[PDB]
């Protein structure tokens, strides 16, 4: 029957029979062994929390605020099956997320397979379809007055992107592909739950409060179609609510140890791939970097695969086992230096290989002692309104800590950088 | 060189170049693989937070104590290397965790190995002893202006108990500094006052029990004819809400259904996938992981791993752990049958356990079954519910002062502070369950565990 | 049309337009200019919350739990009615409160005259009626369905009580609805579920009870032919926590010595200034402090102005109650002597206070000292500290069931709990004041005191 | 003896005798009986609070703050004298606020008294001097080593204003100026409590933190002048501190309910004064408005007065019980066309009880049959970097509430904002 569960930011959470048999699977399950904030956790050691509770905070959220939006307004007519499956399209959005979080789909695929465009939604949607197939969630999902031939699709629609191109719902049920995730503007339920979240856990203070946006909620028929708003007297919330998620970036996002450690965990993955074999459907195996092929081999990817290389004992790990000692004894990397934004032109994804090749390249004009192979070298690529902005930072790490690499190192960044018009 | 670290409960921690240098070296980062709960986890899906942060914890707590006391009287003698000591052994006092936390130390060891006693104090000591011989800290210590001959025995004390006034470390008028991390007379140390605020913040509860307030009224008077810490008359009621509250923490969290029945079941599966598991010591020498705690290069990768590394095998000798561990995924939990009303003649000792399951087995319904049962489904559970000080009442022993006469220590009975605090301090209670899942297994298993229950008149 | 109000314990309340219409009224609008705990602000500074605010969160709780119990279960025939009816009667339940709050009523009343009984209930009971009556309410009231006639009624018993099955307001089929705003069976209402945060809150003492929970496992299971709220039986142990915390809260802050003392020196202040204060009621008769309890339309002038007029008054009549309280704001207070531990007696009745003055000046010392002290020069009090129910176990009152048969109702001993729970819910406790300041007449007074305590046994 | 007095944002304090010894005197204990918010208690029902907490925890922020920078640097020679005179300071500083704390000085004073400049400072100072004066604290000012001329001086060059024009100290000492009350840029503690005790009782949440200012706070020689220098990386800290600070502005004390409330009550004591009579020494007898050059006649000054208006007999003071009465009856006036904001051109203060008049002087282009007397008419008056801005709004409102006045109040109301070019 209907199940109660605790949540240290919101109160008591009550779950539907149908999620509640949804999460028993393995492949939910896994999320537990996921972390939140990735490589964070090594620079705050009081964020220490995995995907399973942002998932079902976020599920709540959004069954609360299609709640209240019906209750509001009974003429939109808004049927408990749409509750449910915008339930259960808020539960499943985060399942394709690699070892810690961001940091797998954001700089170890493009260091590993350039010629693979990928993005987690498109994981998570594989994950969806894979787990509501294996577990035969379907007959349920029949017994309980969902549609699976139109309920699938529309949850698919909702967790991934697509004159009405969804075929889910018709086009006078448009306010529910914005709910869960929003592509015009970025308001929705899940940049909520990681606000709460990480202020709650990191230790920072907020400023935004959801209830109060979720009083003053109306379905208004702006842009000559439906749409979700906000009163006119709300103007300050959002621009605080801005502000708010711009603070939290710039103090924990993109710390530098946060990154750094990122960087060398990365570096020690790829340096390990080719030897950590994981077996899927039929006994294939693959390796970390050709795994998200085959469903069953991915659910055995998670962060487990730190601690497998630390404690390995084969010879066929000694630089990868070294550099994560390295990160264990707090000797990382030298930091360098930043060159403002890249500006006009911009990074391709596939350009992060070739980055490094070409520092090393550059001839600086003074005389260097020491000279600096291709392999000295590692960049971080970071990228950064009814009421009825984007640039990319670089950062340039040596491996070498020595007196003499940094001076001989430094010379390359200023003739490379002022090369290539930073 | 002086560091700064950001916690969620307390502020900003500062840290002596010393304990960072100590921070960083593999003994220690091991701890960010161990639960502060193990198997509660899977019941409280927001507490997931270590034991790197509760160790941090407790030797902020530890030093900001010491340096209050030590100004409040500027006459105790208390110098640098006097606090350095203190908020060491402060920072190393649960290095001897394993996997899990609680549950290793609790359920496996005696489990495993019933030929020996074994508490992580001592692995704490033994790993506290590896770290220092083996990452080279005795030159920094005489750097900074420690003794280590004294300095590393006054630790070891600080961790364990004393192996007529038996102490080594210090003189006998420096006998309150051995009260402070782990107080052997009473529970009153810094590491409730830690751990407290730590799972009520993470696991959704409030707390009652404040500590500034304590530490704003701490005095060390001459009890005994020795200097140990010394509270105030006007304070009675606080102990023993912080003695309350703590019953409550055990009763509510600590002791939840399913997280014993989870905790019973890993347990299960670690016994079921033993003498496979090999783990490399020192000298290529290969340890299974009952047997790891004899060596410490081979404790030391012994951490939450072991779960992952049991589950996603594929070798055919682990399908015995494999099975229960996918159990666990898929919420196919042991059903509870029952429990019996606490205490009242006598508790149940060790040796005893192992014969309950086989005692109610024995059990003979009146009313006829159709389903027979065996003596190998049949779990039975003891917890253990007290004050710290089984039977006895802490308070007793804790010195108060006025504020006429603060350099005299009086005591204080129960009966002078008030008639509404409780009668007895320990109690026990016996949980019953079984492993078949249909319903009329449970039927018969309630038939079975009511006739035990009434036969020995509980 | 619906009005949003923010409050800083709760969220944001929306009140009905007959609400508003209700609360924008002089008689509700007094309640801002009464402090709730009265003399505790003299203590605590941070307590400075009024009875306004009390009684709107109460009005929200009241509103949230009739929602939610009607909304669970649809078999109940719950309307908007009784929901508006609800809301009433919990936002017009302290309507009656005197000056400083219970401080009127527990001291001033029973000794300026001791010839009637009178609880605030009754004051606020009669406010209302002279709020409807004055203020023309009941043509708004007829405008939103509800009927005046039978309202009216029902939501003067949800405040008093009863004035076989006694009620009038509802019928016997919704006797649940009694049980919302105060409980007279046990005492679970949502009065102290609002007081608790607010308290705890403003004070600084944080509190452990949480009551969402609570409401998301009510249920009513029709007990002995009476519809009552039912709850879950895995909720003890959290009753007893609520009912531990409610007399920790009155262990420490409410029954603090100093705050007891100087309401003491207010009262005694009020009393000396009593006949010459002068308040016009209805009609134009003039009224005393005393005596505006007969007249509502004098006591809506009844304020915590009184202190201010007192003090900055100049009439040379008033010149002991000006000193006394001019005292109070020199912290000349009087001082504490001793405490009888709790009394090992039946009880001290309520009419045998005045002769204690009297006993403890007669006691003769076994040594002799020179000062020598009057009977009129002593001060005692005495205070009681209990579950709320004179004795008798609140929980013993509370019917719970169990998850397969959520319809049906059991009962739970003490026994079945735990072993650690009070053996006693009453108790008793005596303070002694002494006028004198000067050091001899303090010492002799303590010798007087522990004298005559050893004299009675206790 | 010491003291330990429980506060429900700061913890736990300490009290130092002295301190104990000034706070219980009459003169300290009026302020029990003075509201923070003013007339804002009537808009959020959980603003209740007394100056008395505010001037406590000021006192107790000050004496961290100079502790904490006096410990940080042993080369200062910050004596124990610094530290006392430095509390002492901070706990006299809003001594001087009569009832409302911001009704009287702001708006009581300059309609009925536009001939005498009297800001809440000089109140404060001549009721400190008074306090010391009469209580007999000079001798034990001395017992604990203050000397009472000099530390007399800096304490009221401490709490207002004075190449060196400080007679307390010498050019050194001079970043002790800079801690209480600052006016340069304005960081202080007195601000910072304000923000902290209005976020915590109105029920909002604030994203500055204190005490990371305390632990960084340092005083470097800037250009020849000592100053608190902070770090370099806490530009994000003090735009948090200033967007909370705006927001609270913007949210709490510039209400529009809270204004019409505090203008109707003024004009209510306006209309009550000259009626009540109060006493001072030697039986001299004053008015509300003339008591500000009597001490001892303030100090019996407090919101008491409201509620002796309100429940006053005599018929004399009709007018002001019936306007009581109104905000007892939520009968409030109108908001009837909120003036243009500033023009650079600045009211001068002394003109504020002539605009009332200019108005009803306008002459619309509106058929405009009734006729409306200035009596009838009301108008409110607004306000508004070492590492190692001003603008009036003018609102209009109306005693009356007919709404055949509505119309002709508004014709005013355009034609006299053409009229002043508004
Ligand atoms: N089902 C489930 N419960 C969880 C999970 N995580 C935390 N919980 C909590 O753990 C509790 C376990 O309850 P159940 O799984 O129902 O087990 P039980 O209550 O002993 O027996 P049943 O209710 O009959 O299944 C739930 O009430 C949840 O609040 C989860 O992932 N799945
Ligand atoms: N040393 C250390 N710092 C930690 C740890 N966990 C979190 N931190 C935080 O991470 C920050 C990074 O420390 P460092 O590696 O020394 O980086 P850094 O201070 O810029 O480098 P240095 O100036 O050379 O010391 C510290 O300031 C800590 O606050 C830990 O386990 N060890
Ligand atoms: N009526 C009323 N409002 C209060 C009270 N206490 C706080 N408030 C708040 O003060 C606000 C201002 O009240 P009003 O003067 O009625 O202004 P309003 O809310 O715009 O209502 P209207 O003027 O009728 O449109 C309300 O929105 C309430 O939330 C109170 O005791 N009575
Ligand atoms: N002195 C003083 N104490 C206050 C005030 N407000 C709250 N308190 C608290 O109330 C307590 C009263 O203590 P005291 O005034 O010292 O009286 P006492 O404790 O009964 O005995 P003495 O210390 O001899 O005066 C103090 O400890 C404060 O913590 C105040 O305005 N002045
Ligand atoms: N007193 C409590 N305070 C806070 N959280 C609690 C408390 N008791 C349990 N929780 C946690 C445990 C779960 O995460 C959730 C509620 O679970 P709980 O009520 O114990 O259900 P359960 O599965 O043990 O029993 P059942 O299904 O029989 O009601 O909140
Ligand atoms: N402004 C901030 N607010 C909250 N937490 C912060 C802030 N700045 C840093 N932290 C966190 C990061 C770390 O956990 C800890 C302090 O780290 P931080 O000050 O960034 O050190 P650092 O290694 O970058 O530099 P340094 O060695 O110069 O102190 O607190
Ligand atoms: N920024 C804020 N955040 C939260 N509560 C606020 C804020 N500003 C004001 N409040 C308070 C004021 C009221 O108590 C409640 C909301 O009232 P508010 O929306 O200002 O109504 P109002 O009477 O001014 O206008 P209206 O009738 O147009 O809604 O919350
Ligand atoms: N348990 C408590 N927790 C927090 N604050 C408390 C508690 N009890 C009292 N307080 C408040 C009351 C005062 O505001 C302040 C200190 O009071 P308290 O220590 O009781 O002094 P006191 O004057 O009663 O005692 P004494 O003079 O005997 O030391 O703390
Ligand atoms: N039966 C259990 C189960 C788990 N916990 C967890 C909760 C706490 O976070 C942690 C306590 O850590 P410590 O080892 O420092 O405290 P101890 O209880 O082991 O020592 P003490 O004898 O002082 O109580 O153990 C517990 O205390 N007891
Ligand atoms: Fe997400
Ligand atoms: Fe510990
Ligand atoms: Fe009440
Ligand atoms: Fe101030
Ligand atoms: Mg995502
Ligand atoms: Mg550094
Ligand atoms: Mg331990
Ligand atoms: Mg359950
Ligand atoms: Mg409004
Ligand atoms: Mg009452
Ligand atoms: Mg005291
Ligand atoms: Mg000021």
């Amino acid at each position: 029957t209907m199940k109660v569960i605790n949540d240290p930011i919101h109160g008591h959470i009550e779950l539907h029979p149908l999620l509640v048999r949804i999460i028993d699977t393995p492949q939910f399950q896994r999320l537990r062994y996921i972390k939140q904030l990735g490589g964070g956790y090594y620079v705050f050691p009081g964020a220490s929390h995995n995907r399973f509770e942002h998932s079902l905070g976020v599920g709540y959220l959004a069954g609360c605020l299609v709640h209240a939006l019906g209750e509001k307004q009974p003429e939109l007519q808004i049927s408990e099956r749409d509750v449910l499956c915008v339930q259960i399209a808020g539960l499943c959005h985060d399942l394709g997320h690699g070892p810690f979080s961001h940091m797998f789909d954001g700089r170890f695929i493009p260091l590993a397979r350039p010629e693979v465009k990928w993005t987690h939604e498109q994981g998570s949607v594989m994950m969806f379809e894979h787990l509501i197939n294996s577990n035969g969630i379907k007959p349920v999902m029949e017994q309980y007055g969902l549609i699976p031939e139109e309920d699938i699709c529309f949850i698919k629609e909702q967790i991934v992107g697509p004159l009405w191109p969804y075929k889910g719902r018709p086009e006078n049920k448009s306010f529910l592909y914005e709910i869960v995730s929003n592509k015009r503007n970025g308001i929705d339920v899940d940049k909520w739950d990681y606000f709460a979240r990480d202020c709650h856990h990191l230790g920072i203070q907020n400023n935004f409060d959801y209830k109060r946006f979720i009083k003053f909620a109306r379905v208004c028929e702006v842009d000559n179609e439906l749409r979700i708003c906000a009163r006119d007297k709300e103007v300050g919330n959002l621009y605080d609510m801005f502000h708010t998620r711009n603070s939290l970036h710039r103090r924990a996002y993109q710390h530098k140890v946060g990154n750094i450690i990122d960087t060398m965990i990365t570096d020690a993955f790829l340096k390990a791939d080719d030897y950590i074999e994981i077996t899927g459907a039929g006994g294939k195996k693959y390796r970390i970097s050709t795994a998200i092929d085959d469903m069953e081999a991915y659910t055995k990817l998670t962060d487990n695969i730190f601690l497998e290389i630390l404690y390995s004992t084969d010879p066929k790990l000694k630089d990868a086992r070294e550099i994560l000692k390295q990160i264990e004894y707090r000797n990382l990397f030298k930091y360098v230096g930043e060159t403002q934004p890249t500006g006009q032109i911009k990074i391709k994804r596939e350009d992060y290989e070739s980055l490094p090749k070409e520092v090393a390249s550059a001839k600086p004009k003074v005389l260097l002692d020491v000279k600096l192979k291709a392999e000295d070298f590692i960049v971080d690529v970071i990228n950064m309104v009814s009421f009825y902005f984007a640039e990319q930072l670089i950062r340039v790490y040596c491996k070498k800590v020595d007196r003499k690499s940094l001076y001989a190192a430094r010379q390359y960044f200023v003739q490379w950088c002022a090369d290539r018009n930073f």
